[PDB]
């Protein structure tokens, strides 16, 4: 049972499923604590497709001059085959108390990362 | 002037700032679009204080016991309650619109 | 093809499926836009068990005194767990879109 | 201390200032418990104007030709005269475990509405 959390201005999520202790390189967006301005966490791109990059190009014209990440690196989660709440990447869905569970473990799917 | 999308759950937005071209190490996770499979981007934690840690630890009691990040490290943003750690910002088109470029501000990262 | 927008911090959709030209008595609170002070709807709580009063009671101890409004009204949609009350919907652009229309269910409202 | 809950898909929050036992006219949108299909609120549009009923005409192209509703109805909140978290039509705001309150309470707020 997973967890994600829904970004806003983007129609993506956060899937709380973690890897632990691994390294990448990207183009990086800090995540700030609004109580404090402590950053605990970085958004990392890896390629130049996806949700976030389009957001982050209309959000900074310069970035794609700028930046050395391909428009594609293969990272990726293999969709499950399919009356369900799907979302495409995961599978089965439901609403928890408004929160977002799916009914599989992320880690359990088929994904390649930067790190396989 | 910077964007900033705000992360459900938490109290913590993405600022849509750039680093180009550096290298973190932590505990990452997918950021998955709705309609792909397609993984472009992913969450690293890299302190174990923030609030993507603690709404973690919530949904995964035992990412406790396996990660090996610290109590905290010194990653921060410093303005020049109710103020923003950026100074001034806007609600507008489902996100946030600050005053400033963040580059502008003094922050220490894994970087710097 | 109906399309859900779904509301934060409740298991709750507002099916975008308009009934027009309807009265309904309740307890309603305002829809507001980020960038004016227009109000061009309401929200209009109609029992005191949907995830919205349940919501509300959180945020708002004192309004389960001041309503007036039944524990239950027999409002419901009944679909053809992890089983929607309107049977396929997909995670699509931020929302949510069903295989269905919603007019085609068997509903019952304040009007029925 | 007023809370507000983002809607999906729309740039609007619903206000969790409540006004007890009033009536209105205008036209429905269900609102689904996803763990029952109990309907216990509908989304009531007033005018024709906002960010709900250009999200509407968009699902709905049929909804334009339909509806009795005016362009307007002049139902609104007066935004406040403005380093902070600001909303425009409730001024300061703050995130708080994620969640989203205002300095203000609403009701306190200068607002016409179709019970006023």
């Amino acid at each position: 049972l997973t967890r994600y959390l829904p970004i806003s201005g983007v129609s993506s999520v956060v899937a709380l499923s973690p890897y632990v202790n691994k390294t990448i390189t990207g183009d990086c967006l800090p995540i700030l604590d609004m109580e404090t301005g402590n950053i605990g966490a970085y958004v990392v791109l890896v390629d130049q497709t996806g949700n976030m990059a389009t957001r982050l190009r209309a959000a900074v014209p310069g970035w794609s001059r700028r930046t050395l990440l391909p428009e594609t690196a293969g990272n990726h989660v293999t969709p499950p085959e399919y009356n369900s709440l799907w979302m495409t990447p995961v599978g089965n869905m439901l609403f928890d108390q408004g929160t977002l569970v799916g009914a599989l473990d992320f880690r359990s799917l088929r994904s390649r990362h930067p790190w396989s």
